């Protein structure tokens, strides 16, 4: 038992020119990702694209590739969060267009990273990514690099409320 | 192992019914696939209903709260139906159904109890784990219409329902043991 | 190696409206008996339905959610027992139509439960009992026997040949060939 | 392995109306069988069905499913031993078709029961000696042999040749070429 | 794993008649071995059959099955030894059809048999099997059963020629005639 | 679930000409890269090829296989750097064809080689030396610029891979 | 990896006349390999194939299957070493026709055979037997003397393609398209 098929449900979504982050991220994922990004740019560039996020985080280097690809593709990207958005996945969250960014009422949002990384790496390297990082939801959020890095050392979610005060989203949705 | 063939697919033609299972353990993966088939189905008829099989002893809180809220989403009401059990956030879904239409058959087990703990995907603080179990006192709360303290109360007993106790208690509407007609 | 093709068979026993249950039972075997038997009931709710049963039990709720489809659909259901019906298995095979409850010569039947899957998630004591309760009402219904005598019965770690099974009242019928 | 294609091989064994009973029995394997029998009796409950037995045993009720199957079709069996027919497997072969139950000339067959196990939930004492009693009746009844035979025979950790199954009633002809 | 398609490989070869004793011998090895003889002996009695072996041995009944169903259909058969012929594998090999047992140059063929397989047996069983093989390949050798007992006793292998010597094969080829 | 359909993503990458190293390299890597670049060049040799490589690194020698088959084609071939291109990843995100080396901005590169198929010190020295010479031609530095920066266990950007020779452009939008 | 399809990329490289050796070598990769071999020796008998060898070695038996089957067919093999050619990769490498066995500028060659390879534990005379076949196969297509391979054997180590050219394991280094 597996994937049903409709009159393949994964593949109506593309159509629907929707692309899901729907668990861990890894290099897989980013691929898979990125590959169905371009597809959809090149179908059209105007029209826009859905990303579903429902992530507790993963690879930095995995996420960063993703967000690197949101950020050259000329589509408005709308950011869905749905059961939750943990570090990296709260960054592509964050990385939707400007007023595209959503989340459903009951979701966890956490920007805190984890105490990940493909091969072992020295301590100045892990603290470059970190700061790439908190640029990149600087950027997104409008939140100056001060409170980035003193929120994301607390080891909390937020609700879509908070989410939404902070910047990472624009809008909570029930229906 | 094999799947049976119909006059295509057992599960394809549950869904041509617009019936869609939660009919095990609930984790990250059997969300995806169900709020895909949720928004399939909305968008081939947003106003027919959608029918939610339930048998499931739980699993994965943020998991379980993503089909709820695309539930609450769908324009479509939905029906939904307890075979075996619905424990923990399966007794959620169960009684997230469209008022009216949440049923279940005469011999199922229903637990609104929270297990001690596999409902994390990631290791979480004190105060997390407090927020999510407020969101569920919440949401049971309002689609039962208990109170908040007689739900605090009755999650503390590790205990299941009857259906007939879960009808008294507003989880589900009716318990049926043949089809109307 | 793995399931022919005929001219696949499983899907031809579900043409001639078969349904198997023919291993242990869990979630997963429950939600497939459940479809099939709906999607059968749906092409006719008059054709009479087929179980087939060789199984040695399994998961109680998932046993009461076939049990409980069973007993929804309108169809008749003939209940077959071949190899051995234990536990669950025997509930599912009693609770065929009256009259429709068979069983191949050299079968087993047994409805003590087992010790100590049995469930998916750990429960409680007072649980435990009120699912044994349900068993035994169950039984009580469908073998016309008093509870009384399913409760020592049930304590008894033993099988019934099919002539015993069918004298207590699980099934109606032994048979060697088409009867 | 992976099975090669002609139509694959073993569905074109079906259509020969050949049954395989290779390797140990256990209730998927039966199933299967059950189902494969109860297939070719539709397709004509007269014409002959052929099950070629290559096994060491398996779970007793598993084999008792088989064996009630192939007395309860109309259909004649023909049984053929390659390689081995241990336990549970001699008693399928011996429950052909009386006159329709062959061996190949090197294989080898044991009526005796393996220790332990067999079984796929455990057992009582008095239980596994219903299941032996069984054992005992159905090989008396097809090699014509006296229950206390059958019994005597059985407690010898043993194999026959062919001809010895032969003479004990357990098969009918041992073929080295196909008959004209 | 990725078996290319030419407009299914090993496929072709069953349509060439080859049938491939290809690795370890045991009773799933011989079911699509037999399977496959006895298809081919239907689609012809009379043409020959090929059967492929590179094989170090196996569960000796399952390779008894395979050699009972060789001497049984009515096919010739021709034996080709790429690689090696150890054990059972040697026993199929020399029970080809005679003047059609082959083995290309530098393959390695052993009688010898290895120190469980099927189920637990007894002493006296593994001695009855032990002696069907001595037959088997006295009768297809045409050597005695007491040059063959002293030879399986000798942990050892054959060059091709040494076999062919010996009565276990009869062509050994560099390339097609 | 398994891969998506469209009308399989990668087979579409493939028709566009984008040949994927987007993991860790070993052998059956290699030879899936090595056989869909000639595939690619059989279909024009003068078609630039394109290849995507987020890859931490693998095995050196079936790094190798894969830059001498670069190498070999006619066609240009473009490098894309997403995520990282480290170890072995780096030398092949170097191998495009000059000019045509790309990288996404938050991408990491290194040439750094990881401490560690069981062979003799002379043999891992004379592997060393080649990866020296190949980074040596394709970033234009000496061989003793390329020694002492593959000591350090860094990563780059991708702009200082840029003033290294690494790759030629930084790209944010198209 | 996910074999990807072209208008299967490895069926594609068969209609080629390639047949790739490209990991270690077992039964399993012999049956394979043989059944390209003869089958694309049908398709024609003198039509050049092509073998890509990218192997550390594998079992002996399994390799000198292939071995004789390269050595049995009509058709001209031409080898191709990209990666590595270790033990019996270096010996299929080095059977390919006179003048048509090449490497690519950075692979790496080894006829150093690994000390561990065995289908069934064996005495050891017959690995000696076996070590022997291997000497008379190097020496008959590298054309050294058989004390030279027993020596060059010995040493634990890899040659460079254009080492590899001296010794008589292949003829052509190629950079580009010749
Ligand atoms: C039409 C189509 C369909 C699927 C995928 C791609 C395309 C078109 N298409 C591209 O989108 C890009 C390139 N390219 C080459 C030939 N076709 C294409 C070259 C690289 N470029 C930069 C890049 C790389 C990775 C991530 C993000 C951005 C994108
Ligand atoms: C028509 C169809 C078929 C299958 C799947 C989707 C659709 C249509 N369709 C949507 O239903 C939604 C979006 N969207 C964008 C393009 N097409 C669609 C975007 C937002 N999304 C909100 C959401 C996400 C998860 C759970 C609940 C609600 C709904
Ligand atoms: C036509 C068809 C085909 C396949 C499967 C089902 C159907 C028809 N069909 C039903 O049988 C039922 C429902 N339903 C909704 C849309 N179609 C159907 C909803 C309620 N359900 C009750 C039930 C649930 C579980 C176990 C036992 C009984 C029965
Ligand atoms: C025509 C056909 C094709 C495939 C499978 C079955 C059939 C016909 N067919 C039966 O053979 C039987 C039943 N049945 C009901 C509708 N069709 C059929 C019900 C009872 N069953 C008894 C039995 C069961 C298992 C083992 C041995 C004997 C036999
Ligand atoms: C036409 C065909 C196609 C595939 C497979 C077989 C056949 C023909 N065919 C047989 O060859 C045999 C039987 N049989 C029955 C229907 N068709 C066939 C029954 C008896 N069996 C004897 C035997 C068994 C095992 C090994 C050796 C010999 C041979
Ligand atoms: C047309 C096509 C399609 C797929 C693959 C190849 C080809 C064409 N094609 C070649 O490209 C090459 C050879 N060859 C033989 C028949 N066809 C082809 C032989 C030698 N090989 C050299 C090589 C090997 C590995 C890596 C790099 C270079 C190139
Ligand atoms: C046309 C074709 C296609 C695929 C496979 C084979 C053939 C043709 N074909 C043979 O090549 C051979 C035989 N044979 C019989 C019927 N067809 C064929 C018999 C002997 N075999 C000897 C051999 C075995 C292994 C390696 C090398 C040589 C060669």
């Amino acid at each position: 038992s597996l994937i049903p098929i409709v009159v393949d449900i994964y593949s109506r979504l593309l159509r629907e020119r929707i692309v899901c982050v729907m668990g861990p991220i890894d290099d897989s994922v980013a691929s898979l990702v990125i590959a169905q990004l371009l597809f959809l740019q090149s179908e059209s560039n105007k029209k826009p694209i859905h990303m579903y996020i429902n992530s507790p985080g993963g690879v930095v280097t995995a996420g960063l590739a993703i967000y690197d690809t949101m950020q050259y593709i000329l589509n408005p990207i709308c950011t869905w969060c749905v059961g939750q958005a943990a570090s990296m996945g709260s960054l592509l969250l964050a990385a939707g267009t400007p007023g595209m960014r959503h989340s459903l009422p009951n979701s966890r949002i956490m920007i805190h990273q984890p105490s990940a990384t493909d091969i072992a790496i020295q301590a100045e390297e892990i603290m470059k990514l970190k700061k790439q990082l908190y640029n990149i939801y600087a950027k997104h959020t409008k939140q100056s690099l001060q409170v980035i890095e003193s929120a994301m050392e607390r080891d909390r979610y937020m609700s879509p409320m908070e989410a939404q005060e902070f910047g990472i989203l624009d809008k909570v949705l029930v229906h």
